[PDB]
């Protein structure tokens, strides 16, 4: 018997912040999660998420993600919880053969971001504990950083709860019903209805906005990480050894620095397993890549952090065709926002991400420009049934 102002469903990276921007606005919210976030069946695990400004996937995204970094510091403020450490974020690659550095580096001109080009042995003599090959180059970005994912999303549902929101957990929604003025979802605990409705449900909106009568390729991904023992006395980053997202010959890697001697985190982008979301193996090391891919890239990169394995994590990632994100209305129903296909790429946005749903839900339309995320699209190849 109780009716919302607006629902959202999957309270993880993007719903909760959502619904931190909506309670702030006295907007009667109810999220609904599948588990209790945060959680670890997500994409939102792991510890931390780097948050670079000058964007190697494109341009398009620094005012986002300026944007971000700006709604990260007043978390910072509001919160117990410890949100983002200014690690920097160094790119490197073979010079002239990485599009993602050339990108990086354009991106940086264009908004006249702050960064430090460098090549080859400055690299290495910059960063003890690195070691390229002479013909890779490099920038580095020292004002961007690390995010503590978990206590993003915990900070945001405090204070949105404390604002009135409701979350309900351990619910998964299993269908819709969306009329012209209002909207409706169905779940074993109960069906509610709101005016407006946020779907933001991770890998699993591959599988379930056909039932918003949505048809978009949406591939999830098996993706791991790993946190191993290393030199602190280099890749500490108390000696202020850097978050990294870089290309090699087999791909991109992204890693992050020793905190408080957890290890140096490492992760491989290029590849992963395609899963689904509800059979995917949440084990690290039942397959032989999980380890393997790490220690290449380590023991040829960075082989001061190439000890023993201290801890492994399993968390997915969401594909669009473009790898680009879907921030959009339902094509048929404006009362219905869809945030979908992050791309393993997403997290450092989710603040940003919150408000521009925010104002999708309120308003219909938002002040930033989300034209690159559009659900129609053609490279996204999007469709109803
Ligand atoms: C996995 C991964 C991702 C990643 C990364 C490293 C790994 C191993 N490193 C990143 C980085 O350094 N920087 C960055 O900016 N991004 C990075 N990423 C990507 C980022 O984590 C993802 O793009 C982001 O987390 C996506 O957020 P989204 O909100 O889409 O996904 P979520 O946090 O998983 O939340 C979805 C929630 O919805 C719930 N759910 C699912 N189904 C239902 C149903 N049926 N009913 C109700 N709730 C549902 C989930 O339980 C979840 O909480
Ligand atoms: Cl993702």
């Amino acid at each position: 018997s109780t009716h919302f102002d607006v629902i959202v469903v999957g309270a993880g990276s993007m719903g909760m912040a959502a619904g931190y921007q909506l309670a702030k606005q006295g907007v009667k919210t109810l999220l609904v999660d599948a588990f209790d976030p945060p959680h670890t069946n997500g994409s939102h695990h792991g510890d931390t998420r780097i948050i670079r400004h000058a964007y190697g996937e494109g341009r398009e995204y620094v005012p986002l993600a300026l944007r971000s970094q700006e709604l990260w510091y007043e978390l910072e403020k509001e919160t117990h919880h410890k949100i983002f450490t200014k690690t920097g974020v160094l790119v490197f690659g073979p010079k002239g053969e990485s599009a993602f550095v050339a990108e990086t580096m354009e991106a940086a001109k264009e908004h006249s971001l702050t960064v430090d080009l460098l090549e080859g042995d400055e690299i290495n003599k910059r960063w003890p504990g690195i070691t390229v090959p002479e013909n890779y180059n490099a920038i580095f970005e020292p004002n961007s950083g690390v995010l503590f994912s978990e206590n993003c999303i915990r900070a945001y549902r405090e204070l949105a709860e404390a604002r009135g929101a409701k979350v309900l957990t351990h619910t998964r929604v299993e269908d819709f019903d969306i009329s012209p003025d209002s909207v409706k979802i169905e779940t074993a605990n109960g069906s509610y209805t709101a005016d407006k409705l946020i779907v933001s449900m991770g890998a699993w909106n591959s599988k379930l906005l056909s039932k918003l009568n949505l048809d978009i390729p949406l591939q999830p991904y098996r993706q791991v990480v790993g946190f191993f023992e290393s030199d602190e006395s280099k890749y500490s980053n108390d000696i202020d050894f850097p978050g990294f997202m870089v290309e090699v010959p087999n791909g991109i890697y992204y890693g992050f620095p020793s905190f408080g001697g957890c290890g140096l985190k490492l992760g491989y982008h290029t590849f992963g397993q395609k899963i689904d979301p509800d059979t995917i193996n949440r084990e690290f090391g039942v397959y032989p890549e999980d380890e393997s891919n790490l220690r290449a890239f380590l023991e040829e990169y960075m082989p001061g952090a190439n000890g023993e394995l201290k801890r492994g994590a399993v968390c997915m990632y969401t594909k669009t065709l473009d790898e680009h994100f879907i921030i959009d209305l339902h094509p048929e129903h404006s009362n219905v926002v869809i945030a979908a296909g992050f791309s393993g790429h997403g997290f450092k946005f989710s603040s940003g991400v919150g408000e521009v749903l925010s104002q999708l839900a309120l308003t219909g339309k938002t002040e930033h420009d989300i034209s690159i995320f559009s659900i129609n699209r053609p490279a996204l190849k999007e469709s109803l049934q």
